[PDB]
């Protein structure tokens, strides 16, 4: 698009912030408001235009709800069509939580900073669950959570490009694989609980520095989930279109892993207890003796994460109840 380019006697393009599947995000000066903005420029192809039109509708739907809880979502200032590209104008934010992890050399941030991110993200999910909204983000991951300010720990969620209201589902294959819920891996109709699953994955990663479940493909993904959480419950597998991609039903109505050639730990034996280092000074023992990282602080964190990683989307913890958990009590 080129630095120095002027649009509509209003925006002056400075530089490329980021590239997406959708098109590109540029830094631009708005002469009317007298402020810098992020312009998300959608590719001039029907597929990307039509999905971005849904993104604009969902962001405008959120903006018309003035509540405390709306201010953890990136603000869409406005949108327009230019040279046959849909253009979404956002507030400027800072760098993403993946960059934050990269900057720790993938050793993770403190339990105290993790808690601050968790509380903001739980508040965002509570907003999206407002009945009149019922928005599923569908692509929650560190790259999609941005700091408001490089000096501060305020965050906002970005990228509602995959997002849908409950009962407006388009695609069965959604979420980034590391953050994909068992219900999506199993080809089941999904609801807002898929974001809470992603969040559990994100919070463990923010503290250990490494993805909790880094599958190379869906079969590897489900195997890595099973290593930590065991075989999913029969009542879920009995209703799952894709259960037999991963599991086999026994004579007695019981399920087991499909095994391929080895060259995984037995189901439920890679304990989150050990991944977090609850009784061993935190991830890789690197938090030994630091304040805010006692066994008791760890056990509360472990408890909240295991509720976020319930296999059953029905009983998985919901945003309001996550905000009341002891992990967030002084
Ligand atoms: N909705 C949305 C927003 C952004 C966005 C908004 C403001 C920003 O400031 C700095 C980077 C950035 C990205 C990116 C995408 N892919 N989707
Ligand atoms: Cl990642
Ligand atoms: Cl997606």
């Amino acid at each position: 698009v080129k630095n120095g380019e002027k649009w509509m006697d209003r925006y002056e393009i400075d530089s490329l912030i980021g590239k997406g599947s959708f098109g590109q995000v540029v830094k631009a000066y708005d002469r009317v408001e007298q402020e810098w903005v992020a312009i998300k420029i959608i590719k001039n192809k029907k597929a990307f235009l039509n999905q971005a039109q849904i993104e604009v509708r969902l962001l405008e739907l959120m903006n018309k709800h003035d509540t405390e809880m709306k201010y953890y979502i990136v603000h869409l200032k406005r949108h327009f069509m230019f040279r046959n590209h849909l253009c979404l104008v956002f507030e400027m934010l800072s760098y993403n939580l993946y960059d934050l992890l990269r900057n720790t050399n993938f050793r993770g941030v403190s339990l105290n900073l993790t808690r601050k991110f968790a509380q903001q993200m739980c508040t965002a999910l509570l907003f999206l669950a407002t009945p009149e909204l019922s928005i599923i983000h569908c692509d929650l991951k560190p790259e999609n959570i941005l700091l408001c300010n490089p000096k501060r720990s305020a965050i906002k969620i970005v990228d509602f490009g995959s997002s849908c209201q409950l009962g407006q589902r388009i695609y069965q294959y959604i979420q980034s694989r590391f953050y994909r819920s068992p219900e999506v891996l199993l080809g089941m109709p999904y609801d807002l609980a898929i974001d809470m699953w992603s969040l559990g994955c994100i919070l463990v990663e923010m503290h250990t520095g490494e993805p909790l479940f880094s599958g190379a493909n869906e079969v590897d993904q489900m195997n890595k989930i099973v290593e930590v959480l065991g075989i999913p419950p029969a009542h879920i597998l009995d209703q799952a279109p894709k259960a037999r991609k991963f599991f086999e039903k026994l004579p007695d109505g019981t399920w087991n892993l499909k095994k391929t050639k080895d060259g995984y730990k037995p189901p439920g034996t890679r304990k989150l207890h050990n991944i977090l280092g609850v009784e061993t000074g935190g991830p890789g023992g690197r938090r030994a003796g630091e304040s805010g990282h006692t066994v008791a602080d760890y056990l509360k964190f472990k408890d909240l994460i295991l509720r976020m990683l319930d296999y059953d989307p029905k009983t998985r913890i919901q945003p309001y109840y996550a905000l009341q958990h002891s992990f967030f009590k002084k």
